[PDB]
């Protein structure tokens, strides 16, 4: 029995992505019940990604899980779910997450354990220092620096150098940057990378538009920092084409349809000699903890989505000494 | 606590691969104990494959599992095991199988279920009709035909056509052929495939030498039947290079180091649009059942290794209506 309902996320402060800012995030909460056990799932829909409460609710209304008598049939069930529409990846991820939570609960084990991973190998999560006045930027950097081991800064915008200079003036913490397809000039991107390297940046994400894979490859081949693909991929079938152009890939549950496909993407990337990082949207601890289950296998992680909302519905993974920390709760590791 | 000992397999009849005939098979049985629970593993070493009782026993003696207090640490443990030597894949597979059996038992579930597969989707296994005089071939074919849905024939010899016609004179069952790198001329290989298809053959395995990948791609591109790679690959790192040259890959536990890598190979092959088949050496039901755990994801399966030995130590998967049949026992699904 699957039930679902809209649950708008309330953000603590204005959150900006490229040229889009917001203080809330459409979201749908899902639950799958089987013999008295409940698995929790979630779909998060940043507006610019194309899904809405309406599209997600409508997709979920197409899903018939009552015809399936065994929750452990993840391959068959999720293949069926994927077949219902061409995309709606966040809606599909919600079903996948709830099913994994349910299955893990029935097995009495967290997915990091089912997958055979060492929870002590979880990564440090980045936390974003948003664009603002120099004084505010310096203030916010000082206020959080003591809780994280690495900070994230979004570039590919107006005053990238100034932002880095401002932040670096009050902290020596390593910085990961996301250019979000902001640099269209191949040489400018490479020069920026060298400058950022000099300023203590340790990783670069999607420096150029996905259409310019050729230019991206040229940059990565000469880059002293690992370059990760984000906008350049969504699902499993998009990974192989990036071999040789990117150092690694970024995986997000809302983009890839959930945990099962995410794990396959980790396997594929690694098998192809590529590195892996994991990201997230502003989400409750349901989706954040779900993604955290495979974090012991990633190089970088931006798993702070729940920290930006004021109405989390679950207690799941926590940031301890700046490190994503998995509890021993079965399934995706959350308590409602 | 891991213990191990040699256990030579006794074959029911002379078994021949290419020009090498034998009546026994070196094998090492492994056991890993944790809090009263025991996981069973196995290494099978057909002489021509490079490993021996000595090499396997010596490798196992290097493995320190006592330093590991959690059997669920499959990633860390098996990474460590692999790091102990360049090859010894059968010896490594033995540890992997025992660990999966143990973990599955601790979770109270068989691996097909842990992997989220539908056991009803297991494949029909081939059974081999060995080369011999026409009278014997017809007799052996008639004797087993009623228990299988597909038969295997090893070609690449000097009497391939007669062999196929002799078998076809007593049965209408589909046939899968393994040329074992027997055809050196790509034109001949292609012509043979067309001839075989007209004779009811449904799959071709390793038609040419692995050194002639270009000719293989040439054949496969215009082949009316799926072409699978066997001798052309050993492990996960060898798969990608075969994309576009082969229709699919053949996975064997003794070649790939076990279940964990095998499953990754299935994922990789499928992600790359390649099909998958699974094979085996003459083995006890331990290794056969272990490989059978992921058979619901394969297109073809040669999982009859235990049927050729007279001293099986386990009761595991069975052939029912010609289909590999998984029981509900946890781990790899065997009873000692
Ligand atoms: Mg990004
Ligand atoms: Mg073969």
């Amino acid at each position: 029995k699957m039930t679902f309902f809209p649950y708008e996320l309330k953000l603590r402060h204005v959150f900006t992505v490229a040229t889009y800012s917001r203080t809330t995030t459409p979201d749908v909460q899902v639950e799958i019940e089987y013999e008295g056990v409940t698995g929790y799932g979630e779909a998060s829909m940043p507006p610019y990604l194309g899904e809405t409460v309406e599209s997600v609710m409508n997709f979920l209304k197409k899903v018939n899980l009552e015809q399936f008598s065994d929750p452990f049939q993840l391959e068959d069930i999720l293949s069926y779910v994927d077949s219902l529409s061409p995309k709606d990846t966040a809606a599909k991820a919600a079903v996948d997450i709830a099913l994994h939570d349910l299955v893990g609960k029935l097995l009495g084990a967290p997915w990091y354990k089912i997958w055979g991973l060492n929870k002590e190998k979880t990564p440090s999560t980045t936390f974003t220092i948003g664009i603002d006045t120099p004084d505010v930027v310096r203030a916010k950097t000082k206020e959080c620096a003591g809780l994280f081991n690495i900070l994230k800064v979004k570039l590919g915008r107006d005053n990238d150098k100034e932002m880095i200079e401002t932040i670096r003036s009050v902290t020596d913490l390593p910085i990961a940057v996301d250019a979000n397809q902001g640099w269209k000039d191949r040489q400018y991107a490479l020069d920026m990378i060298h400058w950022l390297k000099e300023k203590g940046i340790v990783m670069i994400e999607q420096p150029m538009p996905k259409e310019q894979l050729d230019d991206i490859a040229w940059v990565t081949q000469q880059s002293p920092l690992p370059v990760f693909a984000d906008e350049s991929l969504q699902r499993l079938g998009d990974v192989a084409a990036l071999k040789g152009a990117f150092t690694g890939i970024n995986i997000k549950l809302m983009k890839c349809t959930g945990m099962r496909e995410a794990w396959k993407m980790v396997t594929l990337a690694h098998a192809l000699g590529m590195r892996v990082m994991v990201g997230c949207m502003t989400e409750t601890s349901c989706a954040i903890s779900a993604a955290s289950q495979f974090s012991p296998a990633v190089d970088f992680a931006d798993l702070d989505g729940n920290l930006l909302i004021s109405n989390d519905r679950f207690k799941g993974v926590e940031v301890v000494n700046g490190k994503i920390t998995l509890n021993d709760l079965p399934g995706i590791g959350v308590m409602k």
